[PDB]
């Protein structure tokens, strides 16, 4: 049937508090490593990966593109130059398909669509306030619309400037060839096969997430198909529009979606 382990970008977290962006998304990662082995334990392996948003970091590891230590040094380079950002961003889950968000935040220069979730889910980003803005038009439409509440909002024009400190502290990466499939979320084409380099990481954290489209294709039979998705994470948070985007792209077909675990 085939085994998919998902890696999310800011899953629940909460036996210390875990402060700020640096130390929350180095326990995320922390966790998710972990968890992926005591799968292994119990038998259960990945024949192929997907990270979603931060979480490619993570995904990239467990599929041998980089080792565990050059994946805690992408995280904490990166939560380092996002830290001063903490507050500004916001994004919002949208009840709205993709051309309608782009139609809707069209007239917003700083407000992009972050993620593409399933068929009728959208997550847009940029200026909390504007968010805020945002979320008040789709409710007037009676539509539906809630915050997404995060550190700091990637995904949007405010990541450009952060770009070329990451092009620059990680220089000297190593990326390999993967030992186990994976399918980015990066790139709108996923044939880009990508180099998991610094160039990579700058570009993945500005990037829209393109989350129902690497969904789709390891649920398509092209390239082989997979039934089995599993969410590595301390609280399940996709696997709704993992559901949403298998049965709206292939609706005869059978497909598990589950966590790690729940709080
Ligand atoms: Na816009
Ligand atoms: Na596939």
């Amino acid at each position: 049937p085939g085994t998919v382990f998902v890696y999310s970008g800011r899953g629940s977290q909460w036996g210390e508090e875990l402060v700020g962006i640096e130390q929350i998304q180095l326990g995320l990662i922390g966790m998710q490593l972990a968890l992926t082995e005591l799968w292994c334990s119990y038998g259960v392996q990945p024949d192929l990966v997907i990270g979603h948003s931060m979480g490619e970091v993570a995904a990239a590891v467990v599929a041998g593109a980089l080792t565990p230590a050059e994946g805690l040094r992408v995280t904490a380079t990166r939560s380092r130059l996002m830290a001063p950002l903490s507050g500004q961003g916001g994004m919002a889950l949208l009840e709205l398909d993709a051309p309608t968000t782009e139609a809707l935040i069209a007239d917003f220069p700083q407000v992009t669509l972050g993620i593409y979730n399933s068929p009728r889910q959208t997550v847009i980003a940029g200026p909390t306030e504007q968010i805020d803005e945002l979320i008040t038009r789709v409710r007037a439409r009676d539509r539906f619309a809630s915050r997404v509440n995060i550190e700091v909002a990637p995904h949007n024009p405010a990541m450009d400037a952060l770009q070329p400190a990451m092009r620059s502290e990680l220089a000297d990466l190593t990326p390999r060839t993967p030992t186990i499939g994976i399918i980015s979320t990066t790139y709108a084409d996923l044939h880009t096969q990508p180099v998991f380099d610094a160039e990579h990481w700058a570009t993945n954290m500005r990037n829209p997430v393109h989350f129902q489209q690497a969904i789709a294709s390891a649920g398509s039979g092209a390239d082989g198909a997979y039934h089995t998705f599993i969410e590595i994470s301390a609280h399940p948070l996709l696997t709704q529009a993992i559901i949403d985007t298998l049965h709206s792209a292939q609706p005869g077909a059978r497909y598990t979606s589950l966590g790690t675990l729940q709080r």
